[PDB]
């Protein structure tokens, strides 16, 4: 299962020119330290704004490369947006996407209009990406296979959870930090960001559908540990109009407990909700001790481990964490 478009030559640092589906892409690879044998394997996304090179090496954005000191092969994946340049920020790629895609920086849900129909039934070209992207690096490294994690921040965040549902079987699990779930109706109408909002609030305990998965959404996934990230009362996020003006356009809370309501009741997943206060960004308190703890904890729920025999370990100081639904996000029926 580990291979390469023939004749592609994989390396550490960038890598371009990956052909996948018509695409040119580019990821980085940081191949993992102090390691014999298979390396678990992180697969960081950024988000809207910030660069690929931000993600792997800001402090304040993740700097994710990091990890490959504490264990991991880091692949990290260049939006295509980004036309396969690592430092492109938000020029082109923060805004609505095109093609029946709803969100620019990252294949990671359909349009509210119906050109996004096809979606519906369709992983899209990134999820499929990063499958090939891992299985050709593993044709240069040792990869542990039991443990293919990717995640990532807003829109990447979104595209975790956008590519857990679609991907199931090959993923270990996945750290979606406030991530969209997009929700529509039961019947897949697209609702706005009001109505949307709405809707989880009127009915936080159950199961939303969403346009960033498959519609219906699967009724059994492959076995994963989830672990969804909200970062409280102010992880939210506002759009910029042409003219420049701010309006909000997603709200975390519903999206977290959504996504937590979907993964928390799927007999072969373990789900993990952690609520921190740091608003709408790469976790900031604590950020590799939380880096580490996060990963460390997915990693300790290798791909068919019985969800009955995890055991959380405590968080970092400035985060709260428990196996299960988010239960703080909205006042519990028995008020």
């Amino acid at each position: 299962k580990w291979e390469c478009p023939a004749g592609y030559e994989v390396k550490e640092g960038l890598n371009v020119d990956f052909p996948h589906k018509g695409m040119k892409r580019a990821f980085i690879v940081y191949p993992a330290k102090n390691v014999s044998g298979p390396a678990p394997v992180w697969v960081p996304m950024t988000g809207s704004v910030e660069s690929t090179n931000d993600n792997l090496t800001v402090a304040r954005s993740g700097a994710n490369s990091i990890l490959a000191d504490h264990g991991y092969t880091v692949i990290a994946p260049v939006r295509a947006c980004a036309n396969q340049d690592p430092n492109i920020r938000g020029e082109r790629c923060n805004g609505p996407g095109s093609n029946g895609w709803n969100w620019n920086p990252w294949f990671e849900g359909r349009a509210a209009d119906p050109s996004g129909e096809h979606w519906k039934n369709d992983e899209g070209p990134d999820s499929s990406f990063f499958v090939a992207m891992v299985q050709c690096v593993g044709t240069k490294y040792k990869l542990d296979a039991r443990r293919l994690f990717l995640g990532g921040i807003s829109s990447g965040g979104t595209m975790t959870n956008r590519a857990l549902l679609f991907r199931s079987n090959f993923w270990a699990g996945g750290l979606p930090i406030s991530g969209e779930w997009y929700v529509t109706s039961d019947d897949g109408t697209p609702l706005s960001f009001d109505d949307a909002r709405a809707a989880v609030a009127a009915a936080p305990t159950k199961i939303h559908q969403g346009r960033v998965g498959p519609y219906p959404l699967p009724a059994k996934v492959g076995p994963l540990i989830v672990m969804t990230v909200w970062g409280g009362e102010k992880d939210l996020w506002n759009c910029t109009r042409p003219d420049g003006s701010r309006f909000l356009c997603a709200d975390y809370r519903p999206s977290t407990q959504a996504g937590s309501n979907f993964f928390s009741a799927q007999p072969d997943v373990v789900h993990v909700a952690c609520s921190s206060t740091h608003g709408h960004m790469w976790p900031q308190l604590n950020t590799q001790e939380f880096n580490r703890w996060a990963l460390d904890t997915l990693a300790s729920h290798p791909k068919g481990s019985d969800p009955r025999s995890f055991k959380l370990t405590q968080p970092p100081e400035g985060y709260t964490c428990h196996v299960g639904p988010f239960t703080g996000l909205y006042a519990s029926a028995w008020s």
